[PDB]
This record gives structure tokens, C-alpha cells and sequence, in this order.
């Protein structure tokens, strides 16, 4: 009856993994979202009992993880949580030794995305990525499950030997409010009269946020259209574009915006060029406002985009090809409405939030009483 939620960001918590606590909320628990101090800490601190820690969150030096994951095995302590669910990997890795040694008896893990270091090849990233996939082994024997939002992920860390089948739940995507993002009730942004090809992401390199600035360039103004960028840029980051990158071409640059419901009603079509996903979110909440997509046909996004269903696949790290499935879309309206249609009909039959929690809580239901 106290299940806690241990992400390195608020921000999952927030927009993923709420459904689930919201759930158990109304059911009588005591649920606790635990993540260093961000922009959503005050808000979940309303709704649920937020407690932050200190993290150094892309940090590799053994000594600042190690002290970070013991201090965070004390916040955890004091606690007294009978479940702790984790998300992405080093809460999952790190989170789950600093819960061993808290005395938490069960740690569900999560992963939605295996993220850059299945990205870069170079030959540091694979040395980190073996050190990774090996603390997963110990990981993944300490916890009691993982979910799964994607299968490809589940598939691969199954081939590699990291879990065990019997752990591995698939459970696809983390769902989407299909109530809050409902078409009838949601009053667009006023962008114009433009077709707005929308963009909602971090502004991170491997989001594919250069094409997607490229394909602007490239498309300049096409059939009416007009770019625009959703998301917030970090400075001094190689990872990340700076907010000077993203004002400087032909997209127009939102930043971080709460309205997205009605940014998607706006928008003529939402691109995700992403070089690798989970199961991208903001794709569902497109799907869900009955907007095509045209996503890469990289992992994650093939699973949440079927080429000729909900939207168009592109080539990776092509520039020239998303804009040619944009352009395409641009082309030919009676098309573009047709897959977002079938988003929208996907969505509300697999995907909404709240029937995606239950079965959340029926994995925890084997290891505590709800
Ligand atoms: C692996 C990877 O690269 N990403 C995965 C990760 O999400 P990410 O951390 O990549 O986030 P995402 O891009 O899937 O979702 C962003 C969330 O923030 C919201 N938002 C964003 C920007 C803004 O200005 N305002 C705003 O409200 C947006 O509506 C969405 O709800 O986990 C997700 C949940 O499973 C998906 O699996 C993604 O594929």
C-alpha cells in the first residue's frame, strides 16, 4: 500500500507514469513520485508525495554514481515502501541496487527505450553500453519484473540473456488520456491559416531535430505548410540543440508549452524523425487527436506507426525523406485524414491510459495486496 516511483527525471513521472499513480491513489495507497527537483515537482507534490534527491543524471564517473545511489538508497530507506517501480536505465540499474539495500522487498523495473548508447557506435559508447547490459543481468536477477512498452526491447535484452522470459511483461505503451485528448472538446491553437507540421520533442540531436530543420529548409513553405518545433533546448550540451539553433531556421520555435492537445488540433500532421524511441508518446497523442504522423522507421516508431495505417515511415537521419513523406501528406489531404482517422481508432482500442494502469496493477496485485 506504498508503492513509490523512482525516475531520473520528473517528467516521467508526470506524463507516463501518473495513470498508474493516479490509479492507486483512488484505490487507498500512498504512492510517492521520486525524482530529483524539476519543473513538474511542485505539481506532483499536490497530487502525490514528491520526494526529490540529488543526481547527476548523464554523469559515467564511478564515484559520483556510487554516492549519488547510496545517498538515494537513504532517501529510499526512509521511505518504507513495500513496492518500488523504475523507469529507464539508471533507475533501473542503480535504482534497484540502492532499493535492495533500502529493504524493499519488490522493484518492478520499466524499460521504454533503449536510448543513445544503441545510438552511437563509437568505441567508448560500446564499452559503456557492455558495462550497462551487464549490471542489467544483476539488475533485472534482484527485481521481481520489468515491463516492457515496446516488444523490440523486450526481444532484444531476452536474446541477449540479460532477463529471464518469466519476468518480461509487454505491456505496449504507456497509454495516452484519450479523454483529455479528444478532438470534440479541444479548441485549437490559433498558429493561422498554415498547414502546421508539428514537431514535439526534447530538442536532442537524436530526436532528429536537424532534419526535421532540414526538412523545413528543404520544403520551405510547401502547399502552405509551416514548421513548428514543440520542446526546450539546453545549452552547452553536445547532446542538444541550443535554442539559438532553434529560432535560427524556417520552424517556428514554441518552446515548452502545456497546451498540447490543442497544438496537435491545430496541426496539419506530427513528425517524430526520432533515431530511436520506445513507444513514442507524442505519437499516441497525435493517434489520439486523429492526426496522421510520419515518424523513422527506427525502433519504437515502427511499432507505434504502421506504414499506410496511422501514418508514413521515413528513412533515418534523411532529411530529404521526411520531407518527402510530408510533402506527400501536403499532396494529397483525403490521405492525411485517413491515417489519422485509423490513429484514432487504434488508440482508443489499445492505448488509453487508464486500462493500461490496471494492468500495471495487476502485475503489482502478484506481489502485494491492492
Ligand atoms: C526512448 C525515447 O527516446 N523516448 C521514450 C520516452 O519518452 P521521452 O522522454 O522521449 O518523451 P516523449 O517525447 O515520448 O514524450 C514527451 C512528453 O512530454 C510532453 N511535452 C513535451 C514537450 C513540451 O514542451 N510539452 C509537453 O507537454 C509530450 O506531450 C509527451 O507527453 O518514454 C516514452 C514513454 O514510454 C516513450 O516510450 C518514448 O519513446
Amino acid at each position: 500500500a506504498r508503492i513509490g516511483f523512482l525516475s531520473h527525471a520528473d517528467m516521467s513521472i508526470h506524463f507516463f507514469r501518473r495513470p498508474i499513480m493516479q490509479a492507486l491513489k483512488d484505490m487507498g495507497h500512498e504512492v510517492f513520485a521520486i525524482a530529483p527537483k524539476g519543473n513538474f515537482t511542485d505539481e506532483l507534490a499536490k497530487s502525490f508525495h514528491a520526494v526529490t534527491y540529488e543526481l547527476d543524471k548523464a554523469s559515467l564517473n564511478p564515484l559520483t554514481v556510487i554516492n549519488n545511489s547510496k545517498k538515494l538508497s537513504q532517501i529510499l530507506g526512509e521511505l518504507n515502501l513495500d513496492l518500488l517501480q523504475t523507469g529507464a536505465h539508471k533507475s533501473n540499474v542503480f535504482g534497484t541496487f540502492a532499493a535492495k539495500n533500502a529493504g524493499i522487498k519488490y522493484v518492478i523495473n520499466l524499460v521504454e527505450g533503449l536510448g543513445s548508447f544503441y545510438i552511437d557506435d563509437d568505441i567508448k559508447t560500446k564499452a559503456v553500453r557492455f558495462v550497462m547490459e551487464s549490471l542489467y543481468k544483476i539488475s533485472f536477477a534482484k527485481a521481481d519484473a520489468c515491463v516492457f512498452v515496446n516488444n523490440s526491447d523486450a526481444d532484444y535484452m531476452i536474446s541477449k540473456n540479460l532477463i529471464d522470459k518469466s519476468k518480461v511483461y509487454r505491456i505496449k505503451s504507456v497509454g495516452v488520456d484519450t479523454a483529455k485528448f479528444d478532438p470534440a472538446i479541444t479548441q485549437a491553437v490559433d498558429l493561422g491559416e498554415k498547414k502546421v507540421i508539428l514537431m514535439i520533442a526534447q530538442a536532442m540531436w537524436h530526436k532528429g531535430v536537424r532534419e526535421f530543420y532540414e526538412a523545413a529548409e528543404i520544403l520551405n513553405g510547401y502547399k502552405n505548410c509551416e514548421f513548428v518545433f514543440v520542446g526546450e533546448g539546453f545549452a552547452g550540451n553536445k547532446s542538444t540543440a541550443d535554442e539559438s539553433f532553434l529560432k535560427g531556421g524556417k520552424v517556428r520555435y514554441l518552446g515548452a508549452r502545456n497546451d498540447i492537445p490543442q497544438l496537435l488540433k491545430a496541426s496539419y500532421l506530427l513528425a517524430l524523425p526520432s533515431y530511436k524511441e520506445g513507444f513514442p508518446r507524442t505519437v499516441l497523442e497525435a493517434m489520439s487527436m486523429a492526426k496522421a504522423v510520419v515518424a523513422s522507421d527506427v525502433t519504437g516508431c515502427n511499432e507505434a506507426v504502421k506504414d499506410g495505417y496511422n501514418g508514413l515511415l521515413c528513412k533515418v537521419k534523411d532529411a530529404n525523406d521526411l520531407a518527402g513523406k510530408i510533402k506527400i501528406l501536403l499532396d494529397d489531404e483525403e490521405l492525411c485524414a485517413r491515417l489519422g482517422a485509423n490513429g484514432r481508432s487504434w488508440v482508443v482500442s489499445e492505448f488509453d491510459e487508464k486500462q493500461i494502469a490496471k494492468r500495471y496493477i495487476e502485475i503489482y496485485r502478484k506481489f502485494i495486496d491492492v
